[PDB]
């Protein structure tokens, strides 16, 4: 006969208050910001905006019912069903919306061109929409009869002192592992994760392809240059000229039309020169396209260039959030796993179980921190509000 549990619950109980007062506060920061603020109302925002909602919902929802649930208290079956898998429903929801923020994001740095005309608000609310809707569909099925309200603890049912038909509420109890294990983390979650890391990899792939094709484009142009200067025949000055040509048009794919129209009318003229046997009015011809480098093409692929570091920046800090949700979820999981795969070994022990669960919860209360610590706007956004309504 050893320790009350009482003690250890007064710790648990007073860590999930403090875990939702974060949840709710924080979100509720990110939510307002992007209310109020118009440069961070784009479609990329409002995945921020579902998953914040879904934090929110933690701390107002999930948190209360794992305190519950977590009582055993008497209860029919399938209400004890729904208080458990609730925050499965707000995780899917979770999941969903980092997905369709990294799917967001590699269409956005891979067509850009034609990324607006393809993704709207319209179309983002609707996905939103039935991104809640699924989540619900997959949290929630158990409740459409993959539960064990047919295989109760006779024991347990007449030890708490329950009512005929109900049953103590526990998880592994109600909710099958099988489930869990099969359904929930192997097909509904991990898959999810597989898909985002390669999503985010074609990403930055993507982004080190354009800055190397710009950068050979760029390295053609002033090497052809180059070799115009040390060249000694017509001939050898219009085939650099043409592939001068060729990777200038190509950069050209990155107002601004005024300086490559210059560049590209110098290399034409100068291969006009060139083919008329004309070599030294050529070089001197082709001498001036530096200065038109100098205050167009360098200023260009300067500005291209940090375009697509502060894409990669970005990517780097939404996939962040994903690394976070992983390492905060996956041990319920693997819990779960040697739960379910090992009947030889030992079960995890009760402190494991709520420490997992607490680390869970704890997900919902790193997102706006990440932002503020990565995104600039976010971050004073965040300072107008605090020094705007409370300090
Ligand atoms: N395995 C598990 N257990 C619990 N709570 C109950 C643990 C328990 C274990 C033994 C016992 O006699 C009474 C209770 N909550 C749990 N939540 C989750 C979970 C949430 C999301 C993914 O897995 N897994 N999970």
């Amino acid at each position: 006969d050893g320790a009350p549990p009482i003690m250890g619950s007064s710790v648990y109980i007073t860590v999930e208050l403090a875990i939702a007062v974060l949840a709710i506060l924080g979100n509720v920061l990110v939510c307002w910001a992007v209310w109020l603020n118009s440069n961070l109302q784009n479609v990329t925002n409002y995945f921020v905006v579902s998953l914040a909602a879904a934090d929110i919902a933690v701390g107002v929802l999930a948190i209360p019912f794992a305190i519950t649930i977590s009582t055993g208290f008497c209860a029919a079956c399938h209400g004890c069903l729904f208080i458990a898998c609730f925050v499965l429903v707000l995780t899917q929801s979770s999941i969903f919306s980092l997905l369709a923020i990294a799917i967001d994001r590699y269409i956005a740095i891979r067509i850009p061109l034609r990324y607006n005309g393809l993704v709207t608000g319209t179309r983002a609310k609707g996905i939103i929409a039935i991104c809640w809707v699924l989540s619900f569909a997959i949290g929630l099925t158990p409740m459409l009869g993959w539960n064990n309200c047919g295989q109760p603890k006779e024991g347990k049912n007449h030890s708490q002192g329950c009512g005929e038909g109900q049953v103590a509420c526990l998880f592994e109890d109600v909710v099958p592992m099988n489930y869990m294990v099969y359904f929930n983390f192997f097909a509904c979650v991990l898959v999810p994760l597989l898909l985002m890391l390669g999503v985010y990899l074609r990403i930055f792939l993507a982004a080190r392809r354009q800055l190397a094709d710009l950068e050979d484009n760029w390295e053609t142009l002033n090497d052809n240059l180059k070799v115009i200067e040390k060249a000694d025949n017509a001939a050898q000055v219009k085939d650099a000229l043409t592939k001068m040509r060729a990777a200038a048009l190509d950069a050209q794919k990155a107002d601004f039309r005024h300086g490559f129209d210059i560049l590209v009318g110098q290399i034409d003229d100068a291969l006009k020169l060139a083919n008329e046997g004309k070599v030294k009015e050529a070089q001197a011809a082709a001498e001036q396209l530096k200065t038109t480098r100098n205050a167009y093409i360098q200023k260009y692929l300067e500005r291209a260039r940090s375009t697509l570091q502060k894409e990669v920046h970005a990517a780097k800090s939404l996939a962040i959030i994903v690394g976070l949700f992983a390492l905060c979820w996956l041990p319920l999981h693997i819990i779960n796993c040697f739960t379910f795969f090992c009947p030889d070994c030992s079960h995890a022990p009760l402190w494991l179980m709520y420490l997992a669960i607490v680390l869970s919860h704890t997900n919902s209360v790193v997102n706006p921190f990440i932002y503020a610590y990565r995104i600039r706007e976010f971050r004073q956004t965040f300072r107008k509000i605090i020094r705007s309504h409370v300090l």
